[PDB]
């Protein structure tokens, strides 16, 4: 006779979208363990017993054989309820079932980067469920037990500590705007042939992630084998340079410096601009006067360079740091990437240049989703959340309201101008937005941006990863899936149409 201690199981958690949508839930599963010591008095029964887990008669026999000292052992674990009983319908002395809980995720594929997964003992492995791990579990219990010589519970005498049920979690997730998002997603992979791509959605009043999607993509209720590069919640974990999408926040800093305005021009011929032994390019060489409007709708590296030369690299840098870029955005995402906004005491012209146009620094697609998020907030900084936000926290003024709200406008002309970005015009809209193409010959298509224009209230990245096709350009590949992807989230959301 021996008094021991066992554990009671907790039940995790519910995971839901923001409108109550179950995303990752607990389902009882059967665990069958087994009493070597009792097994031994039954040989008779073990080429059934062995027959109903599907093993072989030889290899089970030799299994029970080889752990004939041991009181415990595991015979299968995560069976449903249905399967555990027919086990225990053999009535095998020493065969014992136990109720544990397995996670099903309702909407697969469709949200499985955010959400994450359990691992095999129902612990946060990835995703929200390894960030929220703590709230997510619960306590297990703790039952006391009268156990015989051979190890056999003789007795239930009480429970010591009882279990306490994990917490509800509801994500910022709109899950219907994850549906949306998932699915233009995966055809513009397909359209483009291309390798990868995220697409984040944020609320730019709240600070919430609407919708995070990432290609390729797994179903986590059958994770049998299956790519590790199918598992990577890329949008937080990836890095890339953002290149011509983050000239709007080299504009920002130029409008604040009290030497620019919007009708201001700067000689870009001949297309190009020799720095040493470095030479700065631009895609279209045939202007020579452009405005500040006019260098984001050409998407002229010269011209913002040469704007960059004029206020120098300081107050770029600080913009690209004060909206989030290369800098931890608190969400504390496993394996989240911080990536990097390299920093000099003396700024030489080169480097003033490459960071005016998003050469040479890293970032995520969340963080230039919660960068155009201030821009769009007229320069307000919401902090970001991946859980349902009911009381908005303080923002925090990045970009003074003024400047924001001119840049806001040019990024208005850059979509809707004559010889802009036409294909990222949302229907009934008016949208802003800036195209990225950056060389990795191999191209990153990047689109950011925000609608509606007059009273914006979302953001979105679009990040597609080596288009195999003719066109690779920001501006083709990535701008309608915005276009597409915005009119539907806006629609969803009930937003009244602004271009009247
Ligand atoms: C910004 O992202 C810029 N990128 C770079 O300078 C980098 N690479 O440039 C390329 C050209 C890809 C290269 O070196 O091969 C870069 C930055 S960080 C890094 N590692 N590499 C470029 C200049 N800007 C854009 O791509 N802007 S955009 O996506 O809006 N876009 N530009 C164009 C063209 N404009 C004019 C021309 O003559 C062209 O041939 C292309 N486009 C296509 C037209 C779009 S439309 C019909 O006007 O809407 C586009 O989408």
């Amino acid at each position: 006779r021996s008094v021991r201690h066992i554990a009671i199981p907790a039940h995790r958690g519910l995971i839901t979208d923001r409108n109550g949508e179950p995303l990752a839930v607990s389902t009882p599963v059967t665990t069958l363990w087994a009493n070597p010591k009792e097994l031994m008095t039954a040989k008779e029964r073990w080429p059934q017993l062995a027959a109903a887990l599907g093993q072989d008669t030889k290899l089970f026999a030799d299994r029970i054989e080889q752990n004939a000292e041991r009181e415990f052992i595991y015979l299968v674990r995560g069976l449903t309820p249905e399967q555990g009983e027919g086990v225990i319908a053999l009535k095998v002395p020493g065969v014992y079932s136990i109720e544990e809980f397995r996670r099903f995720y309702p909407a697969g594929e469709v949200v499985a980067h955010a959400v994450g997964f359990t691992d095999v003992d129902d612990r946060g492995r990835e995703g929200i469920e390894l960030a929220f791990d703590e709230w997510l579990a619960g306590v297990p219990g703790k039952r006391q037990v009268l156990k015989d010589r051979r190890g056999r519970v003789i007795k239930d005498v009480q429970v010591t500590k009882n279990a306490k049920p994990g917490k509800t979690l509801a994500l910022s997730i709109d899950l219907r705007l994850q549906y949306l998002a998932h699915r233009e997603l995966r055809n513009a992979l397909l359209e483009n042939g291309a390798k990868a791509g995220s697409l984040v959605i944020m609320d730019v009043k709240t600070g919430e992630i609407l919708a995070m999607t990432n290609q390729p993509t797994y179903n986590p209720n059958n994770r049998r084998n299956l790519q590790p590069a199918a598992m990577r919640n890329r949008a937080m974990i990836d890095v890339f340079e953002p290149g011509s999408t983050v000239k709007p926040f080299s504009m920002s800093a130029a409008l604040a410096s009290g030497r620019w305005k919007p009708s201001d021009i700067v000689d870009v011929y001949p297309g190009t601009l020799q720095i040493g032994r470095y030479t700065i390019r631009d895609v279209s060489r045939n202007s020579r006067q452009l405005d500040l409007t006019g260098i984001l709708i050409k998407s002229s590296n010269v011209g913002i360079s040469k704007i960059a030369f004029d206020i120098g690299a300081e107050s770029i840098y600080s913009v690209m740091q004060q909206v989030g870029l290369g800098q931890d955005t608190g969400l504390g995402f496993p394996g989240e990437r911080v990536g990097n906004l390299p920093n000099h005491r003396k700024w030489p012209k080169a480097e003033t240049a490459t960071l005016a146009y998003g050469y040479g620094l890293s970032v995520t697609a969340i963080q230039l989703a919660h960068a155009y998020a201030a821009l769009a907030n007229d320069g307000k900084s919401v902090p970001l959340s991946m859980t349902r936000v009911d009381r908005v926290p303080d923002g925090v003024q990045v970009i003074s309201p003024e400047v924001a709200s001119t840049v806001q406008g040019m990024l208005q002309q850059v979509v809707e101008a004559q010889g802009g970005v036409f294909r990222a015009q949302v229907p009934g809209y008016h949208a802003a937005g800036k195209s990225g193409t950056a060389r990795k010959n191999a191209y990153r298509s990047l689109f950011a941006g925000f609608a509606p224009a007059t009273d914006p209230r979302i953001a979105m990245v679009v990040v597609i990863d080596e288009p195999s096709k003719a066109g690779y350009f920001g501006g083709l590949v990535s701008a309608p899936v915005f276009s597409k992807v915005m009119a539907g989230a806006l629609r969803l959301m009930n937003v009244p149409p602004d271009n009247l």
